[PDB]
């Protein structure tokens, strides 16, 4: 019952963003404590956001807002979609290549053609729980092990931070169908999202504790550092797990327009400039729906409005601002 709906949440919260985020989150802090910190806060942000679409979703049933309606959908149809499935293939690209260079870092060139193929390959098979079990092992053993050897700028670490937790927003559409919406649905979010931030919290440590805070910078896959590291006789079951999880992670017409558009975007791209490229987009249109709440709200519409207004990126605001306003 309850428990049922909080494993339910867990499982589509955590995903391939957690050994991907750190590296782009403490090149923007540069330390180690503000870094925790701001994990926290991005925690208990999606808290605070998943609490309110448990309580707007389950009484409008683009169905919670129009023109923003119509905006919404035109967003996530390009910036929105297609963005984050790219972002998931790059993940998966940097971490099945990385054991093969490990003296120095994967050419660009060799990233991008991986990462290409592993998107023309599950857009055509999707054309035609394993997965998430072996996802739950990483980072149980990443904790684990990490305890047995343990006893402008401020903008972006919320956007690398908050990708991490992706899947806040459509918590009630799968959620409906297990029991009374009366005090389980919101009870499963305020114990089982701040679980995750904890759970990543025991796992952002675990990292702190092997290397230290210069070598998360130049790391791309901090995961499959940290399994040399400490299972140096076991690594290759960490480059291994985390990429067979992330493929799984990521309607013919729709596939097809979902996978052709999504390879021009890792071209002038790299894995970092398209988390700030899709958060952007995407918390600029949570504010709107918050916002259209009100007319807990009265401080995430404070704080996603700082979110997009602090990076002003440039390349975005023609996309959902002026290509749709145009055909509108």
């Amino acid at each position: 019952g309850l428990i049922s709906g909080i494993s339910i949440i867990v499982g589509t919260i955590i995903g391939s963003g957690i050994f991907v985020s750190p590296k782009s989150v403490l090149s923007n802090t540069e330390a180690v404590g503000p870094c925790l910190i701001i994990w926290a806060a991005c925690g208990v942000l999606a808290t605070l956001g998943a609490l309110c679409f448990a309580e707007l979703g389950t009484m409008i049933t683009y169905l919670m807002e129009p023109i923003p309606a119509y905006l919404f959908s035109w967003a996530s149809l390009i910036v929105i979609k297609p963005t984050s499935f790219a972002i998931i293939c790059l993940s998966f690209s940097e971490y099945v290549c990385a054991p093969f260079y490990v003296g120095c870092k994967p050419p660009q060139i060799v990233v991008k053609c991986l990462a290409a193929a592993a998107i023309l390959f599950i857009s055509t098979v999707n054309s035609l729980n394993i997965f998430t079990a072996a996802k739950l092992v990483i980072v149980a053993i990443i904790i684990i092990s990490g305890l047995v050897l343990l006893a402008g700028a401020i903008s972006l670490a919320f956007y690398n931070g908050l990708w991490a937790y992706d899947g806040w927003n459509q918590l009630n559409y799968i959620t409906e169908e297990l029991r009374n919406p009366y005090r389980n649905l919101p009870l499963a979010i305020i114990i089982g999202i701040p679980l995750v931030t904890a759970c990543y919290i025991l796992m952002n440590v675990s990292y702190f504790t092997v290397m230290t805070a210069t070598e998360l910078l130049q790391s791309q896959a901090v995961a499959v550092t940290f399994g040399d590291r400490v299972l140096y006789p076991a690594s290759w079951i960490v480059p291994l797990f985390v990429a067979f999880s992330t493929i799984g992670a990521a309607p013919a017409p729709a596939i097809i327009f979902y996978g052709i558009i999504a390879t021009i975007y890792i071209i002038p791209g790299d894995i970092n400039s398209l988390v700030n490229y899709f958060s952007f987009a995407a918390w600029l249109f949570y504010g709107l729906t918050i916002l259209g709440l009100i007319v807990i709200p009265v401080l995430m519409t404070l704080i996603s409005v700082f979110l997009v207004l602090a990076p002003i990126y440039l390349y975005c605001v023609l996309f959902i601002l002026s290509g749709l306003l145009f055909y509108f």
